[PDB]
């Protein structure tokens, strides 16, 4: 597999989403906010972000 996940996945390291030691913001099961600051679209993000120019 890719060089990042080796023990599973959960565990160690820290989310830095809530705060908890364990897990990762990437595995946060509780998200927020996140939301394109640059549509507005409080949902998508730039990498989901469909828009170029405004238009
Ligand atoms: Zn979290
Ligand atoms: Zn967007």
């Amino acid at each position: 597999m890719q060089k990042g996940n080796f023990r599973n996945q959960r565990k160690t390291v820290k989310c830095f989403n809530c705060g908890k030691e364990g897990h990762i913001a990437k595995n946060c099961r509780a998200p927020r906010k996140k939301g394109c600051w640059k549509c507005g679209k409080e949902g998508h993000q730039m990498k989901d972000c469909t828009e170029r120019q405004a238009n």
